[PDB]
């Protein structure tokens, strides 16, 4: 069906406010995403086309097996540019001149950000956002009371498609953590007979094997227990993120962590990525789950990608359904404490000079060419509860010069992330090789400012809880239609409590907002985590079908997967905006909701650029 | 060793010793209520409740692998009349068997006893007040002992979740298969055979593939959604709607092709589909099921026609157990002219198994059949008001013609009442006997959790125990068995969150978990873990926890001695600590320990009161 | 005596001895933190706590119808010199020997108790703790509920209605009712209509004139024109709460009637205070501590508000004052009111010094201060800081930039300077000061730790439910946490998601105030409205609501002399032997618990700690 029924507001003052208090509220709202939509541009990022075509009448300018050969002679050749890191940011050169690439101004970006700090703070416009958020609430409860029968009509007359043949992506999960413990228990006692005298393991100078190791622990392969591993998070991991990091080390083992978790060991990551390897085949074997895995690349050495590269295509870690992001905990100071690093530019060299010097001469890194045909963008991993006492501004030290044992703060981490990745993303357009994203976790706890950063760097976020206790955010969010890949029973586990979580909310009101396992090892019971995370929220939260494939089919929009895949997916013209955009054959979401989210969208932006127009100025 | 809370003063209720003596009075009457009709139907009665109990009290190869009625125990010869809604036993098919036949009026002396009960105030506020108690007990037993619970988890060899006994207790078979099972076993039949005749249309022959050309739906086609067997927000508070989720696509027809045991194919479908989800719970091992068959009472040869299906179609299952299912749809029946009275009714559920028992070589696959069933179930919208309320007033069963329905206590009652003869003449034989677990407490009028507390020896749902504090502080100290499906009530009754299982298990209350009806509310391959999952998260049940509940799934289960010593240990049978193994259940001793104080302190806290007043009482007379 | 609940067991606290000792040892060291920072101001410190600390360290831890300036005690000749932020005293007009604080001392005592904040292990054993002692109270009250009843009918005569109660936490510009202010301003219109009221752009008004060039009559007034009463709009937006106190939305009208520096000297403000004040006085049992506000801006402040009090007579029995300090030094400095911090201190600070060292110099003051109890701080407190005051942090005079000093800057100078004019009050005998500032209500966490060491006592402390070791430290000090729960209701959080149950059933002595009855009460009653709706929504007995006003009256200000005639001669006892059911319905079952939880929990982290250390 598509025709459906229609909430309509008549006479003036349509928002519920006096026309100074909407103009007001409308410049600030506009202006934060010509910030959001500059960088976006910036970075080769995407930005929602819906908002892009309502804000182009204020707009000055226009706005917009693989691994089973490695053979470097057929690889794209060397184009010998130079690199260096400038200031935190790594700079081109013809060999010599700088190339012109868009290299950020720090200034332009602590101006920017100083805007989006006072309007966080702003009273009256707090007070108009919230207002138009529980109009969306309302809206769309009124749409679900007087369309959803038609909804469902719509679902069950669309032959042979339904939720269990839709595509669902696992926007949000950790490799270290794709299996469930069960899983793990089984993997690990499986290797203590299969290969017996390996070296698995070296203490203090001492080659041992994986038996040995046990022995050292005192423990059989029959007194192993999901108990013992101790790699499930409780209640007693809630408000605990500490307690939530012990659970990577199995049996409270660094050990085990290292044999079975870590991809580079003596084992050079045997048995992760037969693990990994494993859950690739239940995801084939489902065909419709899909995961975006989230690999760790740490920053403290400069061979860790290489080292990632020759892991992956050695074990042949690859599948169609499987995405790759790369993680990067902020751990400077635990590295600088140490003395395994000498300033923050050193860890992003680590990070992005080999991806650099890929890009430039393949051959240089055969293996890292071929793997980041599967990398997509980068994440940024850590206890979001910490404080910061450091705001990030002109005065805040260069990465170079920052040798202290304090770790950066988060738009710290983000901006020089982002910042690099831009450059490499133009560098790598050029040559016609696949460009990355940027998908923080940003808003699971911790100071709301991080989800001003996010906003203007940021393709899409994980978790995002915080943008409840921000209402400007929020509406901003939607506005944008920034993805926002939650997961609910993780946050229950952690933060914040199930029927606590603001997803409901998010949802009803149009955010594009999907459903993710993060982290299955510590959460999870049955052997089909997503499925379980999906059930848990339909029942709480008594979602509808059309609910829960319209989850799925945000899953799909803003999962990295390419064109060609989610044509397929989705249907040729996936990428149409509104109802055209999608195919109920495909999707199993009826077009009167796609519909209703579309107009309200429209309505949305229309009545906030409108009101910018409508001012008028006395000489 | 585990940290304890003991109050110091000199009345440690909270109440009044006038308050405390009133209520402990009714109490203990109540329990021996209970205690009286568990032994006269052979049904299990708490040991800790019933040796509190005694200081008052002045009195003391595949089984249907063949099928060869010559070997089958010969033909006793004993005669069979229903008299006054019981069955009698007599020596020849002459003198009547002594049994103990029960007293319609001794039983209905004891409902009003009960029922006045069930709304004093002052008892009311007392029971509620211990159950506060008990709530904020375990709050501080957990407080001060969870992390020492959790160790002993950890130093246990071998022993988790995972590999602990898990039994389903509450669990149908028409829907024990979740929809995505199901809408695949339809399409493959399509493809498979079009020689089966499937249905008859106003005489007409019909094929499977000719059924679904004439909805004009094609295999492709076929859907989830087009099945429409799931349960959505719109069914909540809405029963007859949740009735309609039986037919897949909307379609009785269907429903009996695929869902049912009788019908043109002899119920083929129906039992692979069982035998597959069968195949499954010996997979997982762990897994056990208690699947619910229904026997309607609408015809005399039901039974043996359900043994017949069992024994052709080979459904058995080591992780299965059986009990018979009887929807209260006596009205549905009498008004199309299929019953006489409703005494027809009784007769079609009892009579086969009397005349089973007697004569096996009579009944040959029925004997088989019935070493698998537990038990008997009553079934239907309990939110369906009542308006006959069961007393001597109320007529006989053979004189129940009229096409209103019996309500609840009529059915449970002349259920309980046939179960109890049953029982005797089988263990005189040394056969198994059976047990009443009914659907009880979900919705509708509270009295029916009074009647349970009577004649069943568990339930399922159970919710409305939250309205009465008494019933709730009864079903505690008679350590009734609840069998909670916190889902299934969520699409249709109560919400996750104002569902009472956390606060009955806390408070000490023998509670399980349940799917119900996995086809309808389930998503996931398995249902119990799913369930158990969605549990745990939504009131962060600790490890300990969980499998408290699955051991009290096992001891409610039906499940042989034998089973169970395997599954808990040769000791289970134990009261307290004593009979908890941590290698086999994963629950610490200290949780149980403290769950066995509590219930004797308890319990020694009513027995004292009530010791106090007789005592007070000899100098008054 | 009472049914009471003993726990045995090898680890009666819940965790092992290693995870206790850890927690403790920071425990104690905090609680010590306390101790030393309450002696240096010459502030209370719990009694109870002190001694189960003392084992662990050997070395000891109408007043105004005549001014005569003559008659006060005379000229010391004492010189007074801000330096680095705190006044110091010298001989004449060498230095006096104080204990000036020491900001590096107080900086490092700052990052230890910021540390074990956010430490997670310490954490757990807290949060547990507070379980222990909500779970604990739960069981009291079931066993021994009808035992607190049966006393307080037993005992003669005293119910609630004749207990007294302390509104320990209301401001004056706002401690009348709506329906109040609209009748006298009504009064008011018809009196002294000769007499100019406000200048509009160089032209002077009479009180009739002003309400003219509003076109409003006094017929045509009404509580909806005021519109100084929050309401579901104001929900998260303190500066709309600040519009509030402008009646009619206009500046005029507050400065007329709720200000004490006008053009009529403060003749309308004084007299509505004054009409409370008869309001308080009938009710003979009700009392208030109400805020006075001083900006700091001109350092004629202090002098003009104590001529306003002295004038108008501003006095009674039942009211003792509580001066409160805006943090507004970004409004001074960016509108050139203001050069430096350090003047601002000076504008709030220098006059008291004067005025105890040559009372005739200030002879209006003096006698004001005599009722003048301590010193607040109010401010938007949900307001985000990106400075941290530590010693890299500008000294005041050094301050200068148009940024607003973060929290513990207000209130470490504040304290500093307050500490010293404490020493020099006590050395002549007069009335010394205590520091009561809002905090925990909104913003930072850490607002929590700077009061925790500075602080007599807070109000509000909402996030104190966020805190697990800081809600069990304060309720180990016994910090007193004056709560409006309908002021929350209105601004931050709601009603039923407010946390005071959760502090009175875990045993912190916790107060209700009305806050602001202008903008939040509706009825004639203010403090007995708030008290019923908190009565009447978390089901409090009797002997809840009796405890609430009993620690009510040992949070206030209020001297010696009275609180025994209030509570008692032996008050000033712990424990029981302190209550006395006769003058406050509590029974003796209550606070016995209380004292027996709070002595049971010092035990357990003082004795785990002596282990060590034997
Ligand atoms: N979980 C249930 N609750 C209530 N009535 C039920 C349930 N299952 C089956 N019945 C009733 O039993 C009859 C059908 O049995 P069956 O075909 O096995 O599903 C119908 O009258 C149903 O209303
Ligand atoms: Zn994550
Ligand atoms: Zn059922
Ligand atoms: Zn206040």
């Amino acid at each position: 069906e598509r025709e459906f029924q229609r909430v309509t507001i008549s006479g003036e003052e349509k928002c519920g406010v006096p026309f100074t208090d909407l103009l007001d509220a409308a410049k600030s709202v506009v202006r934060a995403l010509f910030i959001r939509e500059k960088y976006m541009a910036l970075s080769l990022q995407s930005f929602c086309p819906t908002t892009r075509r309502y804000l182009q009448q204020l707009a000055e300018k226009p706005l917009e097996h693989p691994y089973e050969h490695c053979e470097p002679s057929t690889m794209p050749g060397d184009l010998g540019l130079g690199l260096r890191m400038v200031r935190g940011v790594v700079h081109v050169y013809t060999r010599c001149s700088e190339v012109e690439l868009p290299y950020p101004d720090l200034q332009e970006f602590v101006a920017d950000v100083n805007v989006l700090m006072a309007l966080i703070i702003n009273g009256p416009i707090k007070s108009f956002c919230y207002r138009r958020l529980q109009y969306l609430s309302s809206k769309f409860q009124m749409h679900v009371l007087l369309n959803e029968m038609k909804e469902l009509a719509a679902q069950k007359k669309v032959p042979h498609r339904d939720f269990y043949n839709i595509r669902k992506v696992d926007t949000h999960i950790h490799a270290s953590s794709c299996m469930n413990q069960k899983h793990l228990l089984r993997f690990i006692k499986r290797a203590m007979k299969r290969h017996l005298e390996e070296i698995v393991h070296v203490e203090q100078g001492r080659e041992q094997t994986l038996r040995e190791v046990f022995e050292s622990m005192n423990l059989t392969a029959y007194d192993l227990s999901v108990d013992t591993l101790d790699v499930h998070a409780d209640r007693n991991t809630f408000h605990r993120f500490d307690k939530f990091n012990a659970k990577y080390n199995p049996i409270g083992e660094s050990v085990l962590r290292e044999i079975f978790i870590k991809t580079d060991n003596r084992v050079s990551g045997k048995y992760f990525a037969h693990i990994i390897k494993e859950v690739m085949s239940d995801l084939e074997e489902s065909k419709y789950q899909n995961a975006e895995l989230r690999l760790s690349i740490y920053g403290r050495s400069r061979d860790e990608w290489d080292k990632l590269a020759r892991w992956a295509v050695m074990h042949r870690v690859h599948s169609p359904n499987v995405r790759w992001l790369v993680q990067v905990p902020r751990l400077f100071d635990v590295y600088r404490t140490k003395g395994q690093l000498a300033n923050f530019q050193e860890m992003l060299e680590n990070i992005f000079l080999p991806l650099f010097e890929a890009t430039v001469h393949p051959a240089s890194h055969p293996e890292l060419h071929l793997f980041l045909e599967h990398v997509d963008g980068f994440d940024s991993v850590d206890d979001e509860s910490k404080p910061e006492n450091h705001v990030f501004n002109l005065e805040s030290p260069l990465p170079e010069a920052w040798v202290e044992e304090d770790n950066p703060p988060y738009a710290y981490y983000l901006y020089y992330t982002f910042a690099n990745m831009a450059m490499l993303n133009h560098l790598r357009r050029q040559r016609g090789f696949h460009t990355f994203v940027l998908r923080p976790h940003c808003g699971e706890a911790g100071p709301i400012h991080h989800l001003v950063s996010a906003f203007m760097l940021a393709e899409n976020i994980s978790h995002g809880l915080l943008l409840r206790k921000a209402p400007v955010l929020q509406y901003l969010y939607y506005l944008a239609q920034i993805g926002i890949a939650m997961s609910p029973l993780s946050n229950n586990s952690l933060f914040l409590s199930y029927h606590r979580n603001p997803l409901p909310e998010y949802l009803s009101r149009g955010l594009m907002v999907s459903l993710s396992t993060d982290d299955p090892l510590q959460f999870h019971f049955t052997k089909e985590p997503l499925m379980e995370e999906y059930s848990i929220a339909t029942q709480v939260w008594k979602l509808s079908s059309c609910d829960m494939c319209e989850l799925a089919r945000n899953s799909v929009l803003m999962s990295g997967f390419s064109h060609k895949v989610k044509s397929h997916w989705l249907g040729p013209n996936y990428t149409k905006e509104g109802p055209e955009g999608n195919d109920i054959r495909r999707t199993n979401v009826p077009d009167i909701r796609v519909g209703y989210r579309y107009e309200t969208l429209c309505q949305e932006l229309a009545l906030i650029t409108q009101a910018v127009q409508s001012e008028m100025l006395e000489t």
